[PDB]
């Protein structure tokens, strides 16, 4: 599992498997930041609950940690620490579950 890692650690490459390491869940996720890095309407608006705030079945326990987020193997730049923590390997649920701008938008989910 640590080639997740080896890959999402850097970016010198335009390989979606970065970010197909990155997010485990709905493409929708990782292929706007493929497409982008950064925050999207998309990239947050049918999202906010879940492993990667995703829709699919909790296989890796993102909601603690994974093996994978472990925060000295993961450098962060500013744009990755804050889309990439955020979204994958945030543990808390307030009144923002998105990436960014949630005025009381709550993702449907289970409890």
């Amino acid at each position: 599992m640590s080639w997740m890692q080896n890959l999402k650690n850097y970016q010198h490459l335009r390989d979606p498997s970065e970010y197909m390491s990155q997010v485990y869940g709905d493409p929708l996720a990782y292929l706007q930041e493929t497409t982008k890095f950064v925050t999207e309407r998309e990239y947050y608006e049918d999202f906010g609950y879940g492993e990667c705030f995703n829709s699919t079945e909790s296989e890796v326990q993102c909601e603690l940690i994974t093996g994978e987020f472990d925060p000295k193997l993961l450098p962060y730049d500013k744009r990755l620490a804050w889309h990439f923590k955020e979204f994958c390997y945030k543990t808390s649920a307030h009144g923002i579950p998105m990436i960014g701008e949630a005025p009381l938008e709550h993702h449907h989910h289970h409890h």
